[PDB]
């Protein structure tokens, strides 16, 4: 997509933004570089800010892009790791009382394997069935000649659906940017 602007921080839908427009929204473990993925298919820097680790991204931030979508970035599982759940009744109304969620684009580390929480939010987010586009990040950390060995045991560890579908990616190199963008736009144009 030839493809930028904040527009609110909702803790709640009484502050969703307005509009009715098609939204993606991210989840994935703290650090990850969810709010990374968001900027680098969009082409920014830090519209979305990120961290140098820690647990930055704490409200779901709502971005038009072209005034065509929504990319809603999202505070890890659990932002401090009670504050657990805390934060899935959060994700949760919203992943099922926001109409427009036209699809979660879960993020998980390639290097290590799906920690359970993403089995877990993977998993509910396909018991409603809500089509997931997962993506094995930080690729760039990863001697390219073992990105099998490693995004095999993804697949295996999220036994991903094959209607939904697993794509490397790299915040640093942009590899994986346009297939993001093409399942994405399955996704909404479907
Ligand atoms: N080398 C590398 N660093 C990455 C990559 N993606 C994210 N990072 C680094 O990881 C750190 C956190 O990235 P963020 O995008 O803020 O993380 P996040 O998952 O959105 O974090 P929260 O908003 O706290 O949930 C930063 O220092 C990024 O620069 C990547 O592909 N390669
Ligand atoms: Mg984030």
């Amino acid at each position: 997509m030839k493809v930028s602007e904040i527009v609110i921080s909702a803790v709640k839908p009484e502050q969703y933004p307005e509009g009715g427009l098609p939204e993606i929204a991210l989840a994935g473990r703290s650090n990850v570089g969810k709010s990374s993925f968001i900027n680098s298919l969009i082409n920014r820097k830090n519209l979305a800010r990120t961290s140098s680790k820690p647990g930055k991204t704490q409200t779901l931030n709502f971005y038009i892009i072209n005034d065509e979508l929504h990319f809603v970035d999202v505070p890890g599982y659990g932002f401090a790791k009670s504050e657990r759940e805390a934060w899935g009744r959060m994700i949760e109304t919203y992943i099922t009382t926001r109409e427009e969620l036209k699809a979660v684009v879960q993020i998980v580390d390639l290097r290590h394997a799906p920690s359970n929480d993403d089995v877990q939010m993977y998993e509910f987010l396909k018991y409603y069935g809500i089509p997931v586009i997962v993506i094995a990040t930080k690729a760039d950390k990863i001697p390219k000649g073992k990105w099998d060995k490693h995004a095999k045991v993804v697949r295996q560890t999220l036994n991903i659906d094959p209607e939904d579908e697993l794509i490397l990616f790299s915040s640093e190199t942009k590899k994986g940017k346009d297939e993001a963008w093409g399942a994405i736009k399955k996704m909404i144009n479907r």
